[PDB]
């Protein structure tokens, strides 16, 4: 079962591996020191720790080699990932790093190509040998998320992977694990369920990384965790990611890394409660008030409800109740514009059923506290996120349960991406063609 090694009397036993892998190109090297300190805090990152790596500002800045730079923009991408521009310096460095970004960040090329780089340099798996670069995750979907990423970029090299997660034939992966894995990704339970029966092994394990570590302890995998962590050798390279800071995720990343960086990207993420249903559909401008209509009335038989639209200019919130109330909505318009003498019996009489759907902008929803309101409509996509998790947060706390609908289009492609993340944080249904700007 257990039994854990002294990494004293087997360590300088076993062979010794190399896990520095980047060329730091001289473009970045320098710019220097007030634009990417402006680059830095541009993705609102905070980093901390001892000798860290300038970012990288293109593809080719990062010191990849071709078989996987070749493969990384022939996606079609320009410019690569905060996440990846301030990530991959220090991953293909070799560095141990706490990483904190929200749950369903682009974190995970973040340290799937430097993972690669870091196994084609090492002996082939001359059999009877286990994986190179372990990754655990909390959940089945993330740990298939990341194979996807580890058999797209690891198709130009022999690298294959295969990720034991519960809920599966559990022979049909004694059969996977049986041939040659170089990269495992495995939920903690069932790693250790194949630990036992010894149908893998952890001694040539040289990279780990821990995806979403804290909601990894949520569901109190720490256990499961913290006994497998002892089984890999301790030099070698950890790489941690979280999306909270707990005193546990804090003593993680304290016991099992050793002089990491500390980098922080998004903003001690926010609850977008799940109480809250989320449609989102890609669709243009043009087409846009028609879809408007088919969930106005879906909403509108169901007694008595209260939604709430929103629209980006304030004239295109008189031009969208002018065309509402045309077909008989009863539908008002709030906005400053006009006659703040008569804006606050819109309220008046949307608290009780008077005139149920109320349109405003996001400069007018300020601190009204009108809570009761179903089915909330961005019309017009909003320019931040913080707003869009303002918006659809007055719905469904006490009734808690609720509904939330955005008409995103093209001129919100910069929100394409921090959008997603918001869903899975919620687990949520994303729309297939939504998913588009999922990285990037």
């Amino acid at each position: 079962e257990l039994i854990k090694p002294n990494w004293d009397e087997e360590l300088p036993k076993l062979p010794t591996f190399e896990k520095n892998f980047y060329v730091e190109h001289e473009s970045v090297r320098d710019r220097s020191d007030s634009e990417i300190a402006q680059f830095r805090k541009e993705n609102e990152m905070t980093i901390s720790g001892h000798d860290i790596p300038k970012p990288i500002t293109t593809f080719d800045e990062a010191g990849f080699p071709d078989y996987v730079l070749n493969e990384v923009k022939a996606e079609g991408f320009d410019k690569p990932t905060g996440i990846q521009c301030q990530g991959w310096p220090m991953a293909l460095s070799g560095r141990d790093m706490v990483g904190i970004a929200a749950t369903g960040s682009g974190k995970t090329l973040s340290y799937c190509l430097p993972g690669i780089v870091h196994i084609n340099a090492q002996p082939l798996l001359a059999p009877g040998d286990g994986p190179i670069v372990l990754v655990l995750a909390p959940t089945r979907e993330l740990a298939v998320q990341i194979q996807t990423e580890c058999s797209k970029f690891g198709h130009s090299s022999r690298i294959r992977n295969t990720c034991v997660y519960g809920g599966v034939p559990k022979s049909q992966q004694i059969r996977d694990l049986s041939r040659g894995s170089e990269i495992v990704i495995a939920t903690p339970g069932r790693l250790i369920d194949m630990l036992e029966i010894g149908k893998t092994n952890l001694k040539r394990v040289t990279y780990l990384v821990l995806d979403e570590a804290d909601r990894m302890l949520d569901m109190g995998f720490e256990p499961q965790i913290r006994k497998i962590v002892d089984q890999i050798r301790p030099d070698r390279q950890t790489l941690m990611w979280s999306a909270t800071w707990p005193k546990e995720v804090k003593q993680l990343a304290a016991d099992y890394l050793n002089d990491p960086i500390q980098v922080q990207v998004g903003s001690l993420e926010l609850s977008a409660s799940h109480n809250i249903t989320q449609i989102v559909e890609v669709v243009s401008d043009f087409e846009k008030r028609d879809r408007l209509n088919k969930y106005l009335e879906t909403a509108s038989q169901d007694n008595e409800y209260k939604t709430l639209i929103f629209a980006s200019t304030k004239r295109m919130c008189d031009d969208i109740t002018k065309y509402l109330r045309e077909d008989g909505w009863p539908a008002l318009a709030i906005h400053g514009d006009k006659d703040q003498r008569e804006r606050d019996w819109v309220l008046q009489e949307f608290r009780n059923g008077r005139s149920p759907i109320m349109v405003a902008t996001d400069v007018a929803a300020r601190g009204i506290d009108v809570k009761g309101i179903n089915y909330v409509i961005n019309y017009d996509m909003p320019g931040n996120i913080e707003d869009y998790v303002h918006r659809i947060g007055r719905t469904g706390r006490a009734g808690a349960t609720g509904t939330a609908i955005s008409f995103f289009t093209e001129q919100n492609k910069g929100l394409g991406a921090k959008l997603i993340s918001i869903m899975r944080e919620a687990n949520q249904n994303i729309p297939p063609e939504l998913l588009k700007y999922d990285r990037r």
